[PDB]
């Protein structure tokens, strides 16, 4: 009907309940079930869809061998319906690409696919399922964008692209697409020294993503952008709770302007939702790997840099994997304020589980409550021997 | 468009048809048909469909080992179109946990799954396909519902749960839902001294639910709802013609106000149609397992302490499986009536079939005819010895 | 919209041109396809459909043993899109039942499944998709139907019931139905002294129904029904070119009132368009099994007891199988007359190729065209030695 | 709504961006793929999907053996979503035959299948899925069509089919349908010898279509055809910068009214642009076989017959097998001019891998780009050892 807009803010939460879960690998043992990556959720008007890129095979299919590489010409983002598996024959694809991020304005979804060699990449945008407009790689290191949903306000969705080095200083630019054409494009501005995977959500016009610093920062940038003024600024997230992975123990004070030492050359996609006292952060249990996954109510943790933990929820215990995870909201929601969501990636295969040779993911997601729910754990819940 | 009324009456039940059956197991054995149990059959305005509560995996599948046990991470609600089996490509997700509800009000469908430990379970109401409103554990002891669906009038959908032990008196609440939020709850009132699992059916502004009392009673207890006045009342069918499994054998008199001794800590799911002399109770054959299925004609059970089989229609052969059994009904066929129905979970695998190890079910459901119907019987027809 | 009235006559059948073809078997071999017999084709008005009855397994699956076997609990009448095989996925179940006929009254559409033991069977009429009326058997002798689509016109759609014995006089029933609801019904009247499966067409507000005498009739009874008068009679086709299965060789002249003898208790369901010299019947070319097909023009063959053929198309080969036969016409489709089309199901598996332990069948149809089209030979295609 | 009619121009072609790829063979390793050839892709207003002739069978399937052959009775013309692959769950059949071309009109689309031995084929042209018009062989010599989408301007759709030696003088002629009727037909007119498998685009109130001359050229004939006045004139590709396969390596001079002799009785179903400077044709790489494939931009290559590259993209390497590749566009894109796009079928199987026996083939298509795209290759995928 009409364009959406950012009117309301977020809910209290209190808690998180289960809202989608696929079991893809459980049931992918005896069911065509494609491989994917890089999972993410994200809500139209009527309806919120799992989505992710595919390998381009089936986990028992003969190719599902080297799955572990991330782009090749035979990913393309696949999008399917919430909590069934991402199968053969149920999958819709959106795009042909090994990166990309998806948003639906309130009339309707732009979907930005990136493929190509390292050094001759391009995206191509995609508005109400036709190709629009295509960018070509600036810095010829392989053109990179969010891999979760964008956000958009008045038919403007800002999107968040990097191209460059992987660890180093590289080129960050955010783009402002508005019916799939570009209205304009900012490099990054403010403290944050390097950004991959944004994680964004939106509320009361303002928008909010949670990086990913995979250089020197074991604590996480935060991107504010303004899809009216069409500006930005950066920073990191305050508190000495760490949210990156591999990343050092948390200590007593954390920065707000510059990257926490530790760790380099590495990381993983999280999101945090920043709003005040209701503010709660995502991280996994390992600080050495993607294990485990819990969320924490961290007061003020944007600007409160001695800011800890005042309650908490178990999402997947430290003996389950995890992966990626980020942000998303059903924007279309009935409702007086927007309920906050995310979901986590459920990696199975290599680099850790090497008995196999394929690298997969199922999903969970949860959405706040403003109650104090009790809480349970959510594996991924396949036994790899039955694929041996 | 509008929220349903009850403003019918029930049919003349003189006989059965059959309605639907998917022959889920025979199928599954050569198809990605998911593991189930605990279905139902609900209808939506303009369709009617089959529901159940998924392990996660196919019948095929090597993590259908296991399947017997009721809670996991694994299970969610799905639904599927009529007769079909419960596929992975053509199922679609409700919710996520392993007990629930759900009833079309007129306007949209609400479902409501429950998930969690056994201490700190939690149940999550959908209505529209969106979470709405959740409630936490009360007694800290499996929160539960009915396994078959609601109904709703004029907006308001009653919906029984219990929290708390299942062999002794627990705490046993009737909410009444409207538009997914809680207009008011109730504690349990009337006779009826332990409830569990209630199938329920309307008819003119009155819903009737027959639950299983799993302490102590061997005949069915009774909860009459006022989704007006939102209040209710509970007793036992008085009939000595007992319709829990398992069960003492049928006295010549029975008990309208406390359960029937006999058979103590156990029981199943099953409904019946209470209407003066058009009254029929569905049972077990057997008195000491899940097996055979009968339909028997037992004019004013619910008030005559002392009332017989005047009628009677075999649905399954004792020398078959059965297990769970409910109501549902049209409330948006044509017609001056509401025409009865009802469902029969068959089970296969274990316990009683040792030789595979998973369990599962396919369904039969029939609805009322006036006329006088030849019968004939319904066995899930799958030959174990073919999953060997 | 409205109810449909046949308002047109026949176009002119100069030839017959291939309109669909599902492959059925050569795709189950390796693929999730039912196993399915006594197929047809019935239009609704904006999509043509395969319709059949199921036998509630897939060719490859293990309960594919035994199913040469008429009835059981198992089957379920099935529809799937135009030259689609009908497999687990894509298949809609119209009702239960190993009996059936379905058609389209312009509103919505009729299905009517026949279930039960042999002596205790019972029709259930469904409109739009939803139980409305019950026959019960009234001869106690398998209470059969057509086996392909019924024809409406203005909201009557008549149908053509047998009940009692196979091999002798039986009570054969003409009901018209408006809405799901019975009309009236009438018993045979007129010179046919057997009917089974009647395969009808409908032009210029009359029905006509080539059926089979099962009794001793190598010729075939037609009747023809008139849906305002709600009246019918009945006779044989005079012509000397036999279209029963098994059957005597042509003779030099036919009957037009009494079977013409030769082979007694066995038949095949065919049809035939009745139209003066655009009269075209349709016969397995082998007169001893049910093998090859063949259309042939046999000007005034209803009433012409010595009608030879003037043209001719060959559907099937001798050395290919073939089976049922019948009528269907898309009643909505653009044009100043209604063009004949007609089905033949291919049977493969038992009894004739006993290597298999199954019994299953693919469909080929073909519609007329006004033009002299070259002809082309149609098998089922499937390699039964690929199956061993 | 009501008829599309081309008053949009092409844009300009500075690069082709990835539009889709199904990675069939890969996937349709482990999953019920079916076995197709002659692959093209064509919109309707709201959906651009797949299209090509399935062979009756799935690629693991045991009648996959064989399927070299171009003609059976086991072929359809079968579309389905963008970028899936064709599965035999989401396969739709258009229509029964061996060669096709289909084609939305802006209100309806048009599907032309053909059928028949090699001397007694026939075209039924479909409409509104419906069949409408039938048209027998004239030549008695397989009569074919394009592969590929016609296009339609103000509800005429011309068509080019080709009856008669593949070797030789052949009879062309070029239907001009309206509503699946014919509204006339011409004999090919102009200067080309020969004509096969047309590859068309519509701009500006007119319709080019790059063909096949499969006798002697090495360079393709063209056909403009004015689809408002039904008229139309054919030449062949001035330019050296040969086109067909296999052919003769490039001379220096072209020829704009004769085939260029090298090669004889042999080609490829081949396309192009043209559009004075804004010129791209397609070619194989490898003059030898049907091997690796690249775009060229030879500007003015129609009429200049010393017109050589001046820019080029690779979109399959040599090393990589490639096929038969034709034009389709989106003409209801968005847009002030039309995005020229392109498939190429990528064939893997016989008759150069022959360790497996059958042959099939996956997609991939482009579209332009007016930005200078960074290019990437993209090849099947398969790795033919996991089928052996
Ligand atoms: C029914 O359900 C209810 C509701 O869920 C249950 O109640 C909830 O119970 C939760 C579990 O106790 C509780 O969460 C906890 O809340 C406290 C604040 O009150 C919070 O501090 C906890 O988080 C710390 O501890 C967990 C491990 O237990 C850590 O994994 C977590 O990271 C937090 O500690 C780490 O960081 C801190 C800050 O830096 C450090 O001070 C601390 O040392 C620790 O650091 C080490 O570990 C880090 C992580 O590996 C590492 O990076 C670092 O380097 C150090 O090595 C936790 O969130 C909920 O608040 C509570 N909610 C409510 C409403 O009651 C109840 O149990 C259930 N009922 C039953 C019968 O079970
Ligand atoms: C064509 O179709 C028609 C229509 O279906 C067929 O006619 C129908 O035939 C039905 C079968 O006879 C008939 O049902 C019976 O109706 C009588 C009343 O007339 C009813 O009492 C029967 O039910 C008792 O018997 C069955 C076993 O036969 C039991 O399984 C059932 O539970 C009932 O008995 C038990 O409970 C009673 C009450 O307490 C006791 O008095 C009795 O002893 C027995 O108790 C023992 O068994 C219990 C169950 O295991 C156990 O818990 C307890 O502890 C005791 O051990 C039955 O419903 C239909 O009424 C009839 N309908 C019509 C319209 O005619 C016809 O056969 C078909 N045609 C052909 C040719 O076959
Ligand atoms: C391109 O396509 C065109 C168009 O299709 C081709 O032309 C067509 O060619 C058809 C084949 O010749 C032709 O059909 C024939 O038409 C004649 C009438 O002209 C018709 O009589 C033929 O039917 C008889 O013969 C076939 C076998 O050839 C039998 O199977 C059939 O049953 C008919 O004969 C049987 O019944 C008759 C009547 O009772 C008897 O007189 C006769 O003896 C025979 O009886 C025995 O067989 C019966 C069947 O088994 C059995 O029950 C009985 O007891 C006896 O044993 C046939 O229909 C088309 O008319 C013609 N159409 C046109 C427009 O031209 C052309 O070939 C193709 N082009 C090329 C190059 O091939
Ligand atoms: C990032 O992406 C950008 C954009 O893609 C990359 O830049 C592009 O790079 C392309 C590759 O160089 C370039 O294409 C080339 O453009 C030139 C014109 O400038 C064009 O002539 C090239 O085509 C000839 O060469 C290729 C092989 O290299 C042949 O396969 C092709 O057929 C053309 O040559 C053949 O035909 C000619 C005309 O007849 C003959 O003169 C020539 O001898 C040759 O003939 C033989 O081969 C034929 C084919 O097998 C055979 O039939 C015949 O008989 C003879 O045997 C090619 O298209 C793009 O123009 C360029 N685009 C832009 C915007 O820059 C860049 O590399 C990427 N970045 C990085 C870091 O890699
Ligand atoms: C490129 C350097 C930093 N970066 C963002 C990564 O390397 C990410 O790593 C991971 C990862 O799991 O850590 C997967 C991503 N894979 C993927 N999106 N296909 C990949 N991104 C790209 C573009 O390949
Ligand atoms: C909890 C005590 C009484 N009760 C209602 C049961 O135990 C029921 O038993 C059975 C059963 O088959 O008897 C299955 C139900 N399983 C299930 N719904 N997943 C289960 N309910 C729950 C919540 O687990
Ligand atoms: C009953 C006597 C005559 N008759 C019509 C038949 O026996 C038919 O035979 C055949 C047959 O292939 O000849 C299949 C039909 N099978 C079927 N419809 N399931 C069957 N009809 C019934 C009702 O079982
Ligand atoms: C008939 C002579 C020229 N010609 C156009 C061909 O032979 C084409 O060859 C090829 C081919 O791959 O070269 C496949 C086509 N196969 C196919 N469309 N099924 C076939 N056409 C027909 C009608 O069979
Ligand atoms: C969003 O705001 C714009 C004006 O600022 C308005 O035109 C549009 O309709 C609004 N969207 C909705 C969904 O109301
Ligand atoms: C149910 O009753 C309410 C008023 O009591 C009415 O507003 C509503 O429209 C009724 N539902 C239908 C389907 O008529
Ligand atoms: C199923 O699981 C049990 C316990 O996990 C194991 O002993 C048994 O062998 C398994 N059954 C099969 C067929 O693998
Ligand atoms: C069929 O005829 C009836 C009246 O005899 C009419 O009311 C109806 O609309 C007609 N059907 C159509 C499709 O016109
Ligand atoms: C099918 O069933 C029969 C009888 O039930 C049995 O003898 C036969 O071996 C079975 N065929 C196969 C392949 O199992
Ligand atoms: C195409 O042109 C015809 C008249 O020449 C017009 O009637 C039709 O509406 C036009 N199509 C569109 C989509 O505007
Ligand atoms: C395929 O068919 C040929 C000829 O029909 C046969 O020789 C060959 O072995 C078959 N290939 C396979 C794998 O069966
Ligand atoms: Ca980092
Ligand atoms: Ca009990
Ligand atoms: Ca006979
Ligand atoms: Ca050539």
């Amino acid at each position: 009907r009409d364009f959406n807009n950012l009117t309301k803010g977020l809910c209290t939460i209190n808690s998180w309940h289960i809202y989608g879960k696929d079991n893809a690998v459980r049931i992918g043992e005896d069911s065509d079930v494609l491989v994917t990556r890089e999972p993410y959720v994200s809500c139209d008007p009527d309806e919120c869809r799992f989505y992710a890129l595919s390998q381009g095979t089936t986990i028992r299919g003969k190719h599902s061998n080297g799955t572990i590489h991330d782009r090749s010409q035979y990913r393309a983002l696949i999008s399917w319906p919430l909590s069934s598996p991402p199968t053969v024959y149920n999958s819709r694809v959106e795009c042909i690409g090994w990166s990309s991020t998806s948003c639906h304005d309130g009339k309707t979804r732009m979907s930005i696919c990136i493929s190509g060699p390292n050094n001759n990449a391009s995206a191509v945008i995609w508005y109400n399922r036709r190709p629009v407009t295509e960018i070509n790689t600036w810095a010829r290191n392989i053109l990179r964008t969010q891999e979760s949903e964008c956000v958009c306000h008045n038919g403007v969705c800002p999107v968040v692209f990097t191209d460059g080095s992987a660890t180093g200083p590289a080129e960050t630019r955010i783009y402002y697409f508005k019916e799939g054409k570009i209205l304009k494009w900012e490099p990054l501005a403010g403290t944050a020294k390097h950004i991959e995977e944004c994680s964004c959500y939106g509320e009361r016009a303002e928008i909010t993503c949670t990086c990913r610093d995979n250089w020197q920062g074991s604590n996480r940038p935060v991107i504010r952008i303004d899809p009216v003024a069409m500006t930005h600024t950066s920073q990191y997230i305050c508190s000495p709770v760490l949210t990156d992975n591999p990343r050092p123990n948390d200590p007593t004070v954390g920065k707000c302007n510059d990257p926490y030492p530790g760790n380099n050359n590495n990381g993983v996609k999280g999101f945090s939702y920043l709003d005040g006292v209701n503010t709660w952060l995502g991280r996994t249990i390992s600080i050495a790997s993607r294990s485990g996954y819990e969320m924490l109510k961290v007061p003020n943790a944007l600007t409160d840099d001695k800011s800890k933990p005042t309650q908490g929820q178990t999402i997947v215990l430290n003996t389950d994997w995890s992966g990626y995870s980020g942000s998303f909201m059903d924007y279309w929601a009935e409702g007086e304020c927007y309920r906050a969501c995310f979901y986590v990636e459920l990696i199975r295969g290599r680099p850790k589980e090497d008995k196999v040779w394929w690298t997969s993911n199922s999903i969970v997601s949860m959405c706040s409550s403003t109650e104090f729910l009790g809480q349970w754990d959510w594996p991924d819940g396949a036994k790899i021997e039955y694929f041996l």
